[PDB]
């Protein structure tokens, strides 16, 4: 098991456009397009990343490089991240896993402004961290997925996902 897997599950996958939870056009493998209300715009943006005209729909294919550039962006920003890093650096590889699951979900900025259950992290103080992210608006605007993703980092393993 590994982030490829562990997001594929947690995201889906569409080949057409869609709109999410919050109501924004996406596609793939949660790979967002855009936070506007335009179908158009939303195609342009499309059109813009897979480099052909799309007319609202991609290939698996497609939708898997979007991935792994998406996924790369993460772990980058991560260790571009003065507060993400060292965090991360810190962590065993199941739960940068779960940190790397979270800066794809909200970005970098949002999951720096965590800024207490972060040390909480860092202290290895799992129990705890776990509380605190639950009191998030992320925590109860999808709160099956930000259990497994709390598991994940409470326990340090993948049970959530089996
Ligand atoms: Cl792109």
């Amino acid at each position: 098991m590994n982030i490829f897997e562990m997001l594929r599950i947690d995201e889906g996958l569409r080949l057409k456009i869609y709109k999410d939870t919050e109501g924004y056009y996406t596609i793939g493998i949660g790979h967002l397009l855009t936070k506007s209300p335009s179908l158009n715009a939303a195609k342009s943006e499309l059109d813009k990343a897979i480099g052909r005209n799309t007319n609202g729909v991609i290939t698996k294919d497609e939708a898997e490089k979007l991935f792994n550039q998406d996924v790369d962006a993460a772990v980058r920003g991560i260790l571009r991240n003065a507060k993400l890093k060292p965090v991360y650096d810190s962590l065993d590889a199941v739960r940068r896993a779960a940190l790397i699951n979270m800066v794809f979900q909200m970005g970098e900025t949002g999951v720096a402004g965590f800024t207490n259950s972060l040390r909480m992290l860092q202290q290895k103080r799992w129990d705890e961290f776990a509380v605190n992210l639950a009191k998030s608006r992320w925590y109860n605007q999808t709160p099956n997925r930000a259990k497994r993703v709390i598991t994940t980092f409470r326990t340090g393993t993948w049970d959530a996902y089996k």
